[PDB]
Formats: structure tokens, sequence, C-alpha cells
């Protein structure tokens, strides 16, 4: 019953700063203002222990499969191939991702009837604001 709050269908309904968090990670340009359009939709199911989260856009489907605590790989939405680790803090989903000596870290949270998302690459945050599809 971990993450209940966070199961269901979500469709994004606010971005800000993506496109400079996207310029810190080292997205090209043309990823940029196609990925920056995309309205995704994003599907968190629970199985047991197995967490999968799935984002359906125009850009890009994707869908990562995971247990808490336990490293995986992970292909993200631009093409990098990063190794991940997620956990839970305090009722926060904690997604750390790793490549070419970086690292950035993707933040999900239940507030009120959202999920918001926040994405920090160095000193450059992006929120993202999920509701109820
Ligand atoms: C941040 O990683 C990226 C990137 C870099 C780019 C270009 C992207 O383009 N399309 C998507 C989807 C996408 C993502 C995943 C987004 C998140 C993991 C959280 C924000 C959200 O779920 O909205």
């Amino acid at each position: 019953h971990m993450c209940d709050a966070f199961v269901g269908t979500w469709k994004l309904v606010s971005s800000e700063n993506f496109d400079d968090y996207m310029k810190e990670v080292g997205v090209g340009f043309a990823t940029r203002k196609v990925a920056g359009m995309a309205k995704p939709n994003m599907i968190i199911s629970v199985n047991g222990d197995v967490i999968t989260i799935k984002s359906e856009s125009t850009f890009k489907n994707t869908e990562i499969s995971f247990i808490l605590g336990q490293e995986f790989d992970e292909v993200t939405a631009d093409d990098r191939k990063v190794k991940s680790t997620i956990t839970l803090d305090g009722g926060v989903l904690v997604h750390v991702q790793k490549w070419d000596g970086k690292s950035t870290t993707i933040k999900r949270k239940r507030e009120d009837d959202k999920l918001v998302v926040e994405c920090v690459m160095k000193g450059v945050t992006s929120t993202r604001v999920y509701e109820r599809a």
C-alpha cells in the first residue's frame, strides 16, 4: 500500500522551467522543442513490490518498472542511457539518474489532488504538475 496515492492515470497540466532544465541536462534544440510541446499522460501502477511508471505522449512513450532501492537501467525520453535508483523518502518518490559522471534527481509527490514532479539538475529546477485524467 506504499504508493497507493500515486497509482492511477494522470495528465500534465502545467510545466515551468522545463526548457532550462533540459538545457542543463544536455538536451539538444530539436528535442527540447518537440519534447516541450508534449502533454503526456503518466500511468502509475503497483503489483507487489514492483512499481511501473509509464509516460505516453506524442513525443515518446516510455515505461520503467522497478523495486524501491534497487538500481536499474533506464533509457530516457531524450535517449540518455542512465543508471536509476528510486526510493521513498518521507512519502516522496526520489529518482536519481546517473550517466557520464552527471546526476539529476526527479521527485514525485502528492499535493492536494495533484501529482507534482520536480526535476533538478545542479542549480536548475523544473516543476511539472499532473492532475487525474
Ligand atoms: C526529465 O526527463 C525527461 C526529459 C529530459 C525529457 C526531454 C522528456 O520528454 N518527455 C518526457 C516524458 C521527458 C522526460 C521525463 C519526465 C520526467 C521524468 C518527469 C517530468 C514529467 O513526467 O513530465
